């Protein structure tokens, strides 16, 4: 298992334009469009990512295509990110996945403010961590899928994604 097979669990495939369960506009495996109420606008910036007339539709290589580049961008943040990039080296690679399947679904930034987690990942203390980061509205509103990477942090496998 890798980080590509995991976040493809995560997050799905629609290659159809759609509201996600925040009523934002999205497309392909978790690509966020727009926060904007306009599906033209969701189509204006889904023309200009893909680099041609869509009509709110792409095609499977496409969506792959923008799900590497969010892939790599996820990992540009925790390396550029002073409070992530030490976590984030501290880690397994299976920990890491999990790190990096946080900061592509909530941004470099959100993830920079799970401070009290981020300490207690840092020690190895995985079962605090997983009580701390359950205590969010991001657990809240993503129960299974945050489940599985609570889990993940935990055991250090990946169990949650069999
Ligand atoms: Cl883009
Ligand atoms: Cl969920
Ligand atoms: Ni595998
Ligand atoms: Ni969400």
């Amino acid at each position: 298992m890798n980080i590509f097979e995991m976040l493809r669990i995560d997050e799905g495939l629609r290659l159809k334009i759609y509201k996600d369960h925040e009523g934002y506009y999205t497309i392909g495996i978790g690509h966020l469009l727009t926060k904007s109420p306009s599906l033209n606008a969701a189509k204006s910036e889904l023309d200009k990512a893909i680099g041609r007339n869509t009509n709110g539709v792409i095609t499977k290589d496409e969506a792959e295509k923008l799900f590497n580049q969010d892939v790599d961008a996820a990992v540009r943040g925790i390396l550029r990110n002073a409070k992530l990039k030490p976590v984030y080296d501290s880690l397994d690679a299976v920990r890491r996945a999990a790190l990096i399947n946080m900061v592509f679904q909530m941004g470099e930034t959100g993830v920079a403010g799970f401070t009290n987690s981020l300490r207690m990942l840092q020690q190895k203390r995985w079962d605090e961590a997983a009580v701390n980061l359950a205590k969010s509205r991001w657990y809240n509103q993503h129960p299974n899928r945050a489940k599985r990477v609570i889990t993940t942090f935990r055991t250090g496998t990946w169990d949650a994604y069999k």
